[PDB]
């Protein structure tokens, strides 16, 4: 990886010496990406609908996985798992069990810095992965997309600003996740996110990430042209909401 400071720094060595889940991959690979463009035909919203108990920026809200998967199914675009321990209480149980709950596209959330977790996620069952470019260096970002390509993958690559922006285009990134939230400071900032959709070319999947509670943040970023929108705290504390930002 690159040189990281503080939390970032932590949730990486954790990464590296996390142990691999050997079984077997029962479901077949739902693309994330391309339904997402079906459904942009279709002229649906489309919400990734995420998972997490825990995180930095939050207080902890506990739900059951599988019952929050099984109503998302109905509405959701596809689900993005944390499966990060320490810091988001994720876990490779959880998205095991949830992958065969359900038919619609899982993203593995984590951090993402060897080979084997690509592994782990397809054994799982999850569809995808995240790449994050402020972790992991153009070199490793390049191999790991590729790794995952190879199993039929299309990784979403978040980025956070112009320099993640370069490299994601100069790997030829072609799923990118636009955060509004520093990963490092946990700060929002939508001007940013705003400035870097429209840096980004039009044939690339884009999907915005952290910050919505309102159903016109969503129209007004998708006049902006971004393809899918990622959600979680606010439809961790009353999922039905969901059903706002759909219509």
């Amino acid at each position: 990886p690159r040189y990281l400071k503080g939390w970032l720094k932590d949730v990486v060595q954790l990464s590296l010496r996390r142990p691999s889940f050997r079984a077997s991959r029962q479901r077949p690979i739902i693309s994330l990406n391309e339904r997402i463009l079906e459904f942009n035909k279709r002229n649906i919203t489309a919400i990734i609908a995420e998972y997490k108990r825990k995180s930095p920026s939050g207080l902890d809200v506990e739900r059951d996985p599988i019952e929050y998967s099984k109503f998302m199914e109905r509405y959701a675009v596809g689900l993005s798992i944390l499966t990060e321990e320490k810091y988001f209480n994720g876990s490779y149980e959880t998205l095991r069990k949830i992958a065969s709950s359900v038919s619609i596209p899982i993203l593995m959330k984590d951090f993402i810095v060897k080979e084997s977790q690509i592994d782990d996620a397809y054994n799982l069952g999850a569809d995808t992965v995240l790449l994050i470019v402020k972790i992991l260096t153009e070199r490793e970002l390049e191999s790991l997309l590729e790794y995952a390509r190879s199993y039929g993958m299309e990784p979403l690559i978040e980025i956070n600003d112009e320099n993640d922006l370069d490299i994601a285009l100069r790997i030829g990134a072609r799923f990118i996740g636009i955060n509004s939230r520093d990963l490092e400071t946990l700060e929002i900032n939508k001007e940013n996110q705003r400035k870097l959709i429209s840096m980004i070319p039009s044939n690339v999947v884009k999907v915005a990430e952290s910050g919505i509670s309102e159903r016109n943040e969503i129209e007004e970023l998708r006049k902006l042209g971004v393809n899918a929108f990622l959600i979680g705290s606010s439809l961790m504390r009353n999922p039905e909401k969901i059903k706002e930002f759909i219509l």
